[PDB]
């Protein structure tokens, strides 16, 4: 209620995602490293709400999951618990593993799980058609949104098709086992759609399933969720959000 | 929320609500999917409620003149009610007074007209012709984003078109011919299914949600916004809306 945003400085939490976010490795000091989708989002909302902000990424460089052996969080989600951080902004997938422990602020994406595959011959139309084959390997990102997904999901056949496939280390790992060939790589619609985009020899497994949305996490009891989200309503309302993916997401396609 | 009672604002808007006028006594008066919603929250978080209606039977907006709210906006910020159960969309203007849930369903504006063939590519050419007239709701959120929009022709829109009173009144004037009714998309995609000679303007345009609204300070949100994120990721909100959209 009183306490607000002016002057405040923000450690934000963040990895590389294109078209989210872009990391430059060299060349550049602090924010100035940064680009992409969200990068635009906080810069405006900084302007707008008059905080300096940083951003931190975790050194596991894991978005973040629970680990049932020892109930244990880990990436950007442990980082925001233990103070770290004060936000995560990134393309934050919604899920009620993450929402027992962090809130999440309004969203600005729907997005739903996308299975894609490499290979010529025989294909396959729905994932759990891979726990019946040995054509095709498969896999998810540990400690990421779709394993989570998958592993919590009702039907355990999901959960075998976490537990059999290939545990890959992050997108860009996904990506080069994905053009490798022969694999099937279960993520999200929009970071597929995104990248993916001049992979003519890469196809869908059937079509998305799963709801959810992207929005940025916040730790519970945070004094700034209700600024957060009214300023993240308004660049919706106003169509800021749309004119941002817009720009920094690919288009055409040599396809 | 286990052993308290909510009072649930709410109207009749299918197919999220249908309320029986008759033949029916106190929440068995009430059905659709946010009624199923309400029902299975009830249920898994052990509370009792009610459905009360705003008296003017409104949506709700802020009255630039007055500074005032109406509909069931007003009922909320009244405490007459403890939230609003509703396709209730997401607007800044509304934020400034309530809060909003966990939202359930992407939704956009969409104009739509009677009779084949029109001539008419987007909403705003309407202001340079007299063939057709228009209009939108009162207080409710189509007027307010068009009323608030960059663009000032869309305040010109709400300002020269026709202020309809609820959604069977717009309807019925959309069905009578001529007229562009702008209004969102589910709702017009339900109630308009069997309507074959109803046809869309331009395309949809604006960005919003449906959620249910909450006042500033509930004791009550995260306890909803867990239990509504659920009810997306177990498939439950698509289920509804399979079983009460048509078809
Ligand atoms: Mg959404």
């Amino acid at each position: 209620g009183s306490k607000n945003l002016i002057g405040r400085h923000l450690r934000l939490g963040s990895v590389e995602e294109q078209p989210f976010m872009f990391f430059a490795t060299e060349g550049c000091e602090g924010n100035d490293c940064w680009s992409g989708m969200v990068n635009d989002m906080v810069v405006k909302l900084s302007e707008d709400l008059g905080f300096t902000y940083e951003y931190i990424q975790p050194d596991d460089r894991k978005f973040g999951a629970l680990n049932k052996t020892t109930n244990e969080w880990n990436g950007m989600i442990r980082d925001l618990l233990d103070d770290k951080t004060d936000m995560i902004a990134i393309d934050l997938s919604t899920n009620s593993a993450r929402k027992s422990a962090i809130d999440y602020s309004f969203p600005f994406m729907d997005a739903g799980i996308k299975a894609v595959v490499k290979g010529e011959g025989t294909t396959l139309n729905q994932v759990l058609e891979l726990l019946d084959q040995d054509k095709y390997k498969w896999g998810v990102i540990g400690s990421r949104h779709p394993e989570t997904l998958l592993k919590t999901h009702r039907d355990s056949r999901y959960s075998r098709l976490v537990d059999e496939g290939v545990e890959l280390k992050d997108l860009n790992h996904a990506i080069e086992t994905l053009r490798g060939g022969l694999f099937v790589f279960i993520d999200e619609g929009p970071v597929l759609a995104h990248n993916l985009i001049s992979d003519c020899d890469v196809f869908s497994v059937g079509e998305e399933f799963q709801s959810f949305e992207y929005a940025f996490g916040l730790p519970k009891d945070s004094p700034y969720k209700s600024l957060i989200d009214s300023h993240l309503l308004k660049f919706r309302e106003e169509g800021f959000i749309d004119i941002l993916w817009e720009k920094w997401s690919s288009g055409n396609s040599v396809c």
